[PDB]
């Protein structure tokens, strides 16, 4: 990747970590007696960024016999830039009611946590049986609001990361690895954009 | 897989076919001069079924250095027996305009092709540079309206298949493989 400063996690590392977290999730939910049709774990995938993680996580969960029902919502905040707008837009909400169901919000990364804070609050008031969160990446110090995810695959330093669903101006979401974008590359783009 | 009548494709066979299709798409787009930011291949992923296929496909395309821009759309129905033409309600459309862009609609299964034909024609009227479709599975004999997909991963007979994004009553999308749901199970649950 000529545009990368470095590779944080390779595809293999990501796959391995996701498998461990799926195992934890399975153990933790065993007492809930999850069942297809009548009692699945509702996964609320936060588009666009969570699409890849979601695709890989649900298959990992299936390996541990955890029945799931997928819901995709769309939330926007960074747009084409490199920093939070501070405003969270709900472009698409869930199809069905989560009231009375076990729900797990799946996100690719938590930084300022304005997005998850918005989400968690919204769904919390809908009275699900339980509500948890699993984030692929956590920038633990970038917080603007306090938020503690129930499951974190990896903690990362403050640098703009791309790949595996994460984008910079809706570019690079398709990479198999998670890499750090060189500032020279985004600075040249930013200049061209604004 | 107690609920399954038989295994159609394993994760490994699926994985291989997708790479083969991605190689072809990549060659066909070579003349299009695709570039990130300005001229990426826009993939219009039709939720919810194509979520898994899309994640593996964009990675295979990345393997071939094809720059992509991911778009996800969500469609719904107006009601029962309201349209002939496969008209659907757009709940979520593309974030950015497709006019002047090379677009590829990603779907996981085409059978009657009613809604896919409607969607194809809709984006066609928005003037993209080019418009194509890639479908994971094609039930060639089920057409209710003439429709041909530009790339297809596999042709299959008329059997209800589940797994790899495909569901029966929002169940089984998470399977790594594509299997045939026991007809009895489908019949009972459908009537239920
Ligand atoms: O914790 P926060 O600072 O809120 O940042 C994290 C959120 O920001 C990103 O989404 P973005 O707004 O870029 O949308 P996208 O998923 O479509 O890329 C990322 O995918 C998370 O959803
Ligand atoms: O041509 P037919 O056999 O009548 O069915 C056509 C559509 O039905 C399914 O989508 P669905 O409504 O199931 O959406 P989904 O992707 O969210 O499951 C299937 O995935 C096709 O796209
Ligand atoms: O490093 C990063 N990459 C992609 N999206 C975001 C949001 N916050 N921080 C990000
Ligand atoms: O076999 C099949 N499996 C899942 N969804 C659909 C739609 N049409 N045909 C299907
Ligand atoms: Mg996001
Ligand atoms: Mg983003
Ligand atoms: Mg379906």
């Amino acid at each position: 990747y000529e545009f990368a400063e470095k590779i944080l996690f390779t595809e293999e590392e990501i796959r391995t970590r996701i498998k461990e977290v799926a195992k934890r999730i399975a153990d933790d939910y065993k007492g809930k007696g999850l069942r297809p049709y009548v009692n699945p774990l509702v996964l609320i995938s936060v588009l666009k960024g969570s699409f890849m993680f979601t695709a890989d996580l649900c298959r990992a969960l299936c390996d541990f016999n955890v029945p799931v029902r997928m819901e995709f919502i769309c939330v926007s905040s960074y747009g084409e830039g490199l920093t939070s707008s501070g405003q969270v837009r709900m472009l698409l909400d869930t199809r069905h009611s989560i009231e009375g169901h076990h729900v797990l919000i799946v996100e690719d990364i938590v930084n300022t946590a304005l997005t998850l804070n918005y989400l968690y609050h919204m769904y919390f008031t809908r009275r699900p049986a339980s509500l948890k969160t699993v984030v692929l990446l956590d920038k633990r110090e970038g917080r603007r609001v306090p938020f503690s995810a129930d499951y974190v695959v990896a903690n990362i330093p403050n640098a703009f990361v791309i790949g595996y669903g994460l984008d910079y101006d809706d570019t690079y979401r398709e990479l198999r690895d998670i890499v750090v974008l060189r500032p020279e590359v985004y600075a040249e783009r930013e200049a061209a954009r604004g």
